[PDB]
């Protein structure tokens, strides 16, 4: 099924790649086998990548992630879950990053990072870098520091990805 076709990114490590791109424009080209979502604990995909995420699948991924929370409860901070790609993925693993602004432990950004290990190759974003208020510096060194599988990083705003390329 699924393919994996990237191109365009920038080699930072050996496992890990940026691009600066839409991540569900990246999806919808590289067909990956799995594509990240940056959840909350309760996988409500109001905004940012998982809104985004969601729209791209009309809504089918809300209504299959509502099922699976209203069945097995809520996640943890730092735990993951793999639910259906859709039509943008195979798979879509779920993670939930802490919620930095809101007082969660930055340490748990590690326990995130350690759920790409699971899988060999990742179209991913950086996770808790969004409303979730972790540096996206931050988030990206403890992405390369913790992640040993292959991941392809999708930085949307041009600015920023410019910082972190430099950095
Ligand atoms: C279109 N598009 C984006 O919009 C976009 N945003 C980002 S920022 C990093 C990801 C992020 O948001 N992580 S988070 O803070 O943990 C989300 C917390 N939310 C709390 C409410 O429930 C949903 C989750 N990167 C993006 N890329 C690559 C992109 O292509």
């Amino acid at each position: 099924g699924p393919v994996n076709s990237f191109s365009g990114y920038l080699k930072l490590t050996d496992n890990v790649y940026i691009k600066n791109a839409d991540i569900v424009e990246e999806a919808k080209k590289v067909k990956p086998t799995v594509v990240v979502n940056a959840a909350n604990v309760y996988l409500k995909h109001g905004g940012g990548v998982a809104g985004a995420l969601n729209k791209a699948t009309n809504n089918a991924m809300q209504v299959e992630s509502d099922d699976y929370i209203a069945t097995n409860g809520p996640l943890k901070v730092g735990g993951s879950c793999v639910l259906s790609g859709h039509n943008l993925a195979k798979h879509c693993l779920h993670v939930v990053g802490p919620n930095v602004n809101k007082g969660e432990d930055i340490q748990l950004l590690k326990s995130a990072y350690e759920n790409f290990n699971q899988h060999e190759v990742l179209l991913a974003p950086l996770l808790s870098a969004g409303i979730f208020g972790a540096d996206p510096i931050h988030s990206l060194r403890v992405c390369v520091d913790t992640v040993r599988t292959n991941v392809y990083l999708a930085v949307f705003d041009k600015n920023l990805y410019d910082k972190l390329v430099s950095s």
